[PDB]
DNA sequence: ATTCTATGTGTTTACCAAGCGCTG
DNA sequence: CAGCGCTTGGTAAACACATAGAAT
DNA sequence: CAGCGCTTGGTAAACACATAGAA
């Protein structure tokens, strides 16, 4: 019925060690002295955890969570704050960059002193989440007690992730394949979590109760990735840039056309992880492959 | 009748092979637990059956489906989405890459969490919608944002297709039509297709077009191969253009690096319509060479031309 | 101007005219609507004449729209679904100008016959699939680079319209004459179609040129010498070339000898931007044979020598 | 909420053709003719619509005259399947401009959509699955006469008798769980305006008045004291009502008065006077609006215990 | 919230003029010509504001740019005494047609006023008494010349000391009732940008770390011990900005990069890169921004402890 | 209901630089 | 071996198109 | 004394002017 298996303490939340620790240190403090939290933001790459530390967070201060989101508002930003906000609750703007300029204008002159426009709004916390933070205006942007940043998590805790999200459905996995999956993980927990989904559909077929890590291993051969996570897609660029050629400066227009690839997909969904692993270089004359790109798919350096 | 008659059922489809060969097991673990598909995201080159596959998945589900244009819709998203929602339904949309950034910031809370954030008058408020599936397919996945594409559950690539395929698309449309045609011939018709499976019934309604005025009642091989080289078509596929292109290529410039302005004005030809239209297909057949210092002639052309290699 | 009404009458491309019987024959005895065709090629031509013959031929009528007309795709919706009957036919001129949000509205109406719009504006807002009649869609446009891949690839026949040898012209302008009531002979028709670049328009306004230019001169009918006098007045050589043309060769031939010269070198010496020379009067002298491109330069040919009364090399 | 035709409680004459034309209607299966159905306020022509629909089969659509010009688009093309019902209360406070967008889906079934919006865009024709329309208004007058020209069956709603009021309070009382008798239920109903909204908030009342007694059982007397202290007549007048014709009758010799006269009599708005007052005293034939003034008729003098004239 | 301008923090290169052109004003019995302030955002310049309408001993109104055309005739006109101060923060915000309406009541102290509401109708000129207007600004390219032509004093914000950031965050401390010494806050102020609110906010979450460690005074180790811990370095540079010259020095060879690929290179979005973390990498001189993409310069080679290009 | 202004986004264009061959 | 010429590729800066928020 | 002529007075029904509201 769910999938998006969203921890509810700070203890089950695993992987933003360095985070959990100024949060930690923030959070008792602003319990010691009765006092409600400062403003905080969350940015980051998608699905690292900003929803899950925010609801965590509301869990955590004790206090009731309102969510609202960007798209979903000038006129109306005015009303939440004072129709359904107690003292001490929490406001949660999603995806925060999205915000109107005109209802900008109307939010940071509440953040400062807790009036608008005299009405006095109790005392309340709010928590921005978003990718783009170069979005929200200055102004704005000045008023956040807290700014936070998500980083990419370790095999180990996307191991822990996918051992917690099996037991939580109720699929018998091993340690080792949990380790594999996280393995090939992107850094990321959703990316961890669909690709468990993805081999227990697969161990579900085959009719195997319980996931060995060689079992783990075949799925996920099946499902086309290799030790570093690479998709077909993703092999297939680095040999067609390697063979036809020669691993040289190339360019986004001919090897998108080589690949008959879109160069705006080439450039923005295929890339981004060969540049971060080390597998691809982006040489003012055009691609080059790197020599770990060269060992990775058995090819002699040259 | 019809021209664009679209297989019903994942038996009639015919060559995605290693597409078909997870597909199956998801649709048969989904249909397993009860539960309906993950989302899913469907990209390639155009015309090898992307939508037909939606449809094929729609109807082995057993769910209805709801079809949607990209640039058919950023509020409207969000009433289309809350209106005709039904548990298990899927909803389809054809060109989602043609959605606006705004438009799929109201898709980022209904895809992982099935519920919506929309105001009232009041206040905020949240519509939890049906355990829906979301199909999206589109041939530029570089224009859907980073949040979204990681929302999709299943993401899968639609590959060429071999000639043998084409050759059973062929006779699959031939037969559906009510024309008589021989194996061979389909074959032909096959290999001198771009590896897509709409260029290989265009060509082959060229044939049955060519045929008719001719008076023949059986397609066979020797008259589908009259009818390709009166359409103008070699072995390969090529035009009269493309082997125009690989003749000036190779005569007037030597086949060596030429670039793009001078080779299109020695065609008098514009340079977009070059690169755009007759390249990429010379490119892929290994006719053609993008060298650094301009467009090469390989060693195939000159084989291919029947020219002595330099 | 004045349009042929038939396949008979449309002078000269003769392979386009072979392809384009057998499927104009076929989809009359299976009484069905054409499949959706793209002409293109350079401007002057006869794209629209084309279309207007093909829809003669088929019997079926025309609805004539430009591609900078569809502002909205809203428009294109009101054109599909009122302005259109049962195989009729639509004609867009330069459909590469469409928007790609109106361009990406004709891949369902081409391939499904049916349209997706949202209608409500507001809550009640939904989706419907506007059902459409078998129509057919013919396309005229000069830059199909510029038409999206799923686009292009849903045109069952693509045609290019190629040059008229100066004989075609010639014919065009006899048969122009006649319908006018000019008497010109076959050697002024004959000049005034090689002075053209291998189009009709400008064969036309030519032979419109060299008709008044006769008429004021008092002569009833147009010989060849009169045809002539009217296009050295007008400043044309034999190839067409205008003075700005034949004064680029001789610049090239004489400070620089005729050996490579290179873009920037000749359009200093020109005094020119290197943006008009490249594109504006380039293409017409490598057409010709008078100009060649060399990996070292810009180089004159032979038949330049010829033509501009200058020794060989 | 009653759901067949025979849980309707007193519209007789109506319910009579009512189940013939359903009736014959559905032995077709062809959607009934579009209904309009007149009526004073308060008698319940929803009530109806939502009876006729049960008894069809068909779902509903109900919306009001001022709801949103293009929403008739939107609810008609919504949720309208074949043969489905749409409801319009107060069909004669619809806008020229929406007016003007329905008989072409009432003649013909088909609806001109805006479709490019925002500027002046154009309009696409489509099609509709065959539907009825039933419209109810209290005021004819506004109805226009190409409007009424589209409705197939036209009826009248006409008002209630004392014992379909009792019926109505008995119907209210059993689902409150109050104990009334039959008599007193009829003497509320005789006491009421023959609506039924008076009727439920007189047995409301007298229901206040009999638990403050505390009496398990509501009887004729207990109805006829709790009546008696509201301050009404065996007719249904008030005591401001029979202040009026008093005050027509004794002080003004039940002559020509006047609006402004009688208001300042009365210490009472003109317009009060005349649009909540009147409405009851006429209908009753115990008063009259000459050109000259208000005069009090001969009912009047009898129902007040006074000598003729 | 100071109230004198002795009691003005870190202006003295502004002060020192400042308090010539109030003396000299109040000396005269007139009021001061319109000053226009300019400074980056977040200097603080409504407090200066606040500081010489009190040095004035007159009256202030606060407003800004996009406040409601017509408001700005009804806070001319209501809201005005003679030698009152008007403030406009975010005046380059302000909407063309108040713009073409306050530059009369700047030169001439006269103002139209439309006085039929509604249709066209006409106005009115009317007389206001002599007033200053105070503009700030952060933008100067967004003014006009006519706008900036009837401004009589015009002035710059510039960023303050550590010195006087550590006395800022002294008085904060103060108000708060938090001991801190004079070298930590010195710290603070310096692991600064030359910003009131980022000393502020530093000064907070110091005093945050203090508490949940149990110490009744910030010394100098546990300032710095908490700077640490958030990840600050002594130009006050945060672990992202670090990360983006390591990013650009070690991977790029410090050569010119562009916005895409070194966003990618980052997984950071281009704006965010661009508006949030670059500008305070420029004018600290370890960025430069080339036609051929970014550099970094030898400040950030030896900034960073690596060997020089 | 139309007009106008803004902001955010997708697409195109104009430098600028580097490299390979010829050169004389 | 030191200009001259051509050819590719990337980076930033313009356009042009929408929505939405505005007043009239 | 029984029409004819004038003179007053009140009652209801029209106008005409505003606002507000809505797209
Ligand atoms: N520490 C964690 N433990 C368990 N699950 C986690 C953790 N961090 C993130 N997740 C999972 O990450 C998934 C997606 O991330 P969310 O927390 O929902 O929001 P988000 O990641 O910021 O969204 P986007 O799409 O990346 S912008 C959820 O299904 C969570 O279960
Ligand atoms: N596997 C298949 N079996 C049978 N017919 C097929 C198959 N794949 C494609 N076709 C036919 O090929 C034609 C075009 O395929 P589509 O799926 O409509 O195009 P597409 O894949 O959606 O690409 P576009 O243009 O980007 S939407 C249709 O007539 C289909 O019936
Ligand atoms: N004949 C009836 N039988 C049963 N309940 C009725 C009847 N008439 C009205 N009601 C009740 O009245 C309520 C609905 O309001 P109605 O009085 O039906 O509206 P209406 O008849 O249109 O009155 P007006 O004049 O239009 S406000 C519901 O509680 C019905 O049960
Ligand atoms: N120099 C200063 N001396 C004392 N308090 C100051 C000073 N600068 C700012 N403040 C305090 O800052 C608060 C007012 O906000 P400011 O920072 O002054 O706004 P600002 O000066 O306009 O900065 P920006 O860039 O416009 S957000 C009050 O609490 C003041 O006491
Ligand atoms: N084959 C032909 N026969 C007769 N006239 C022609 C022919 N081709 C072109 N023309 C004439 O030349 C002109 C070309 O313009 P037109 O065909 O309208 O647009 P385009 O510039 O796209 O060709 C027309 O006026 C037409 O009369
Ligand atoms: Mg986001
Ligand atoms: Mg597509
Ligand atoms: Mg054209
Ligand atoms: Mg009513
Ligand atoms: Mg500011």
């Amino acid at each position: 019925e769910d999938l998006a298996l969203r921890p509810k303490t700070l203890d089950e939340y695993i992987g933003q060690e360095r985070l959990k620790q100024k949060l930690r240190v923030y959070l008792e403090a602003a319990k010691a002295r009765k006092e409600p939290l400062e403003h905080l933001l969350l940015f980051g790459p998608p699905g690292l955890g900003k929803t899950t530390l925010a609801h965590v967070i509301a869990h955590e201060l004790g206090v009731n969570l309102r969510v609202t989101s960007g798209p979903a508002i000038p006129g109306d930003l005015a009303a939440i704050l004072a129709n359904s906000l107690e003292e001490g609750d929490i406001l949660f703007i999603d995806e925060i960059h999205r915000l109107s300029r005109q209802a900008e204008e109307h939010l940071y002159p509440a953040m400062e002193d807790f009036v608008m426009d005299r009405l006095e709004l109790p005392r309340f916390t709010l928590i921005g989440a978003t990718t783009r933070p170069g979005l929200i205006t200055a102004p704005l942007l000045s008023r956040f007690g807290i700014v936070e940043h998500l980083e990419y998590y370790t095999p180990e805790e996307l191991a822990q992730g996918v051992m917690r999200d099996a037991r939580l459905l109720g699929v018998r996995i091993t340690e080792e394949a949990a380790l594999e999956i996280g393995r090939r993980s992107r850094g990321t927990m959703r990316v961890a979590k669909r690709l468990f989904r993805r081999v227990r559909d697969f161990a579900q077929v085959a009719g195997e109760e319980v996931i060995t890590r060689e079992r783990a291993l075949e799925a996920l051969a099946a499902l086309g990735l290799d030790e570093l996570g690479l998709e077909k897609r993703d092999r297939e660029i680095l040999e067609v840039l390697i063979l036809r050629f020669g691993g040289g400066p190339v360019g986004l227009a001919t090897l998108a056309t080589a690949l008959s690839e879109d160069p705006g997909t080439l450039e923005e969904v295929h890339e981004p992880y060969l540049i971060r692993q080390g597998l691809l270089k982006r040489t003012p004359r055009g691609r080059v492959a790197t020599e770990l790109a060269y060992r990775h798919l058995g090819y002699p350096p040259p």
